[PDB]
């Protein structure tokens, strides 16, 4: 008796981050659209290009609160209660936005996800880890079926969500995302007394009595320098919040510049560049997709929100093949050369419809369909310890503290060249680090 030829712990973490991502996912299909309808009433005062930078900062902030989550839960709080009460906090984010509030609600909703993904994402990934011996083969069989786990949520969620919201409002549909992570806490604690070993109740690697005071130390530093920038920034005029996302872009970036030169190893760069720049590509889909989606397609018969669907569409039926290919045949600086080629065609096709048939009409579904059909594959290069596991957060971060600063160039305006620009700039930058390393 197996979960997919896996131990049936698999299955209690699979559904726990299938139904954390159905919340994350289903969320975040609709709230570019909340934000333009908050700007449409006046509730909200930014352009369409901040909630846009808005969007892509809230998931690099996001992935650098995950950079920072395994930590916490190995040395401090455990893997199990990270898992625990990073769910709670989650399901807290999204009933904020389901209660009857505008713009006022965002940001409280946003922090609370923020630290709860933190927590969550990174350990539920732990503690698949933890189902095997360390010698097992299983473990990337395993690994795999609970990424195809993560991608059955994605898939469903702007569906159901997306539906919802057309049905009975912002409200209502948010509160669904909420239900759907109170369905992934039942599901992981009731399954996880079960399947779990206990031992990751607790650190398992906690912090030895000398670490303390200089981990201290350097927290309080960097959160006391932090606040200083923030006053600065205050008293010369720099409190708008384009202000606020540039700081956390220039922190966000300035990480892995420090966290480099500390090692400073340099064939690691190339690597870690290629990743930065295809997730920032990957992860525009949420927003300037999500944009063309609702502005040059014809989605009156349908909610626009699906389209966020076809991403996790298409790891689903990639996997398959992808799984038969590995067992039936590449180095790992050249998996993310071709993966960094992918999405640079994948944003090099988004430029033909426009300029074919120009940028103030509607043009066929298939183009995003096609252009996402193209990234994920290059997701099929790039997708699937600890330390590394950091360094995966650290580089999504990365890239969406940089669409943070490239997605407000997006319009109707400057579709063709936006698309053209970034989409041959990441062929050629793909070109460029696979012989650079
Ligand atoms: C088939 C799956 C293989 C994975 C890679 C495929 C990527 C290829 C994308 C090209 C398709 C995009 C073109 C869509 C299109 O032009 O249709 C527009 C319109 O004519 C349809 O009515
Ligand atoms: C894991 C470390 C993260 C350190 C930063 C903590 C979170 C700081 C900022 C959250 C990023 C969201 C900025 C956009 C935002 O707040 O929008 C608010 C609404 O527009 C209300 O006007
Ligand atoms: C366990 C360590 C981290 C603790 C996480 C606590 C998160 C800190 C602040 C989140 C702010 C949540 C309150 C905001 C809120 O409720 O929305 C505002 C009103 O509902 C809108 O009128
Ligand atoms: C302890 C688990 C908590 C999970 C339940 C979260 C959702 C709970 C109740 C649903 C709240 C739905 C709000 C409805 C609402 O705001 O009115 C709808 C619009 O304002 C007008 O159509
Ligand atoms: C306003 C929402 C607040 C909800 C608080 C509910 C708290 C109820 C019980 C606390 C249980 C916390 C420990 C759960 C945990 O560590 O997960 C491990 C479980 O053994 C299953 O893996
Ligand atoms: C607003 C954030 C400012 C930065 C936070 C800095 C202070 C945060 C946590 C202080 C933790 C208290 C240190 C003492 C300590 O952890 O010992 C507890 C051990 O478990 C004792 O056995
Ligand atoms: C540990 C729980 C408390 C930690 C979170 C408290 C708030 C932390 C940082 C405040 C936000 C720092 C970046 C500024 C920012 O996001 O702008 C927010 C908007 O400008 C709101 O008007
Ligand atoms: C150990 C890593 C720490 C590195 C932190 C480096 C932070 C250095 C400078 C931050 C300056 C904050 C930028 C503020 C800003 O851009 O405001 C400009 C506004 O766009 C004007 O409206
Ligand atoms: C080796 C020492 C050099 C330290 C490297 C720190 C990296 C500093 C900045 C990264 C560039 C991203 C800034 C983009 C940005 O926020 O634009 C805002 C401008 O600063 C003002 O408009
Ligand atoms: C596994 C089978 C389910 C496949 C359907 C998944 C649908 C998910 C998102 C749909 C997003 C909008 C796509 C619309 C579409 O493909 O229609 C294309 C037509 O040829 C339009 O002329
Ligand atoms: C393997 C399939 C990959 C398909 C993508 C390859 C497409 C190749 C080039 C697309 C770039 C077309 C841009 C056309 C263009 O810039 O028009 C300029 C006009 O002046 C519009 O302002
Ligand atoms: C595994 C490598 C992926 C290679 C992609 C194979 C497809 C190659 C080129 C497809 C280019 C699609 C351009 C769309 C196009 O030209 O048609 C325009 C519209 O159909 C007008 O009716
Ligand atoms: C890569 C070698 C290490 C040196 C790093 C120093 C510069 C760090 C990052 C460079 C990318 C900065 C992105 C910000 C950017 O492009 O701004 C675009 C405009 O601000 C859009 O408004
Ligand atoms: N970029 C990442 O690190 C994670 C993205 C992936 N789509 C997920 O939700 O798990």
């Amino acid at each position: 008796k197996t979960f997919f030829g896996q131990p049936l712990g698999l299955s209690t973490l699979f559904m726990t981050e299938m139904w954390e991502r159905f919340s994350y996912y289903g969320m975040r299909a609709i709230l570019l659209y909340y934000m333009w309808f908050l700007i449409s009433t006046g509730d909200l005062h930014i352009t369409r290009a901040t909630a846009a930078s808005i969007m892509a900062i809230y998931a690099s902030m996001v992935y650098l609160s995950g950079t920072i989550g395994g930590f916490v839960a190995d040395r401090i709080i455990g893997a199990r209660p990270a898992v625990f009460w990073g769910g709670v906090l989650i399901m807290l984010g999204h009933i904020v936005l389901a209660l009857p509030f505008g713009a006022s609600a965002l940001f409280g909703s946003i922090i609370l996800i923020i630290i709860g993904t933190g927590f969550l994402k990174p350990n539920v990934s732990t503690l698949v880890g933890t189902l095997y011996d360390e010698h097992d083969r299983r473990r990337d069989a395993g690994f795999s079926i609970f990424v195809f786990g993560i991608n059955l949520g994605a898939f469903i969620a702007p569906l159901i969500v997306g539906a919802a919201q057309e049905a009975a409002g912002y409200h209502v549909a948010f509160s669904l995302a909420a239900i759907g992570m109170f369905i992934g806490l039942l599901v992981y604690y009731f399954g996880g007394k079960k399947t779990l070993d206990p031992h990751y109740l607790r650190p398992t690697d906690p912090l030895a009595p000398e670490e303390v005071k200089p981990l201290l130390v350097k927290v309080s530093l960097a959160v006391a320098g932090f606040i200083a920038i923030i006053v600065v920034m205050n008293l010369v005029g720099w409190n708008s919040l384009p202000a606020y996302i540039n700081l956390l872009t220039i922190v966000a970036i300035a990480i892995p510049v420090f966290y480099f030169a500390w090692m400073i190893v340099v064939s690691y760069i190339p690597l870690f560049i290629a990743a930065v720049l295809f997730w920032a590509i990957e992860e525009q889909g949420s927003v300037v997709l999500a944009t063309f989606a609702a502005e040059r397609v014809d989605s009156s018969w349908f909610p626009v929100s699906w389209f966020q669907s076809l991403n996790p569409l298409f790891i689903m039926l990639y996997t398959p093949f992808f799984a038969w290919l590995w067992t039936a045949w590449p180095s790992s600086p050249t998996k993310f050369a071709v993966g960094l080629m992918f999405a640079g065609l994948s944003f090099l096709l988004m430029a033909i419809p426009g300029a074919l048939y120009g940028t103030s009409g509607k043009v066929s579904p298939l183009w995003l369909v096609g252009s996402w059909a193209l990234v994920i594959l290059g997701e099929m290069l790039i997708s699937p310890n600890s330390q590394m596991m950091s360094m995966w957060f650290l580089s999504s971060s990365v890239g969406s503290a940089l669409n943070a600063q490239l997605v407000t160039l997006y319009n109707a305006k400057s579709e063709v060249a936006y698309f053209s620009y970034f989409g041959l700039g990441s062929v050629v930058l793909g070109i460029v680090l696979v012989f650079l390393s």
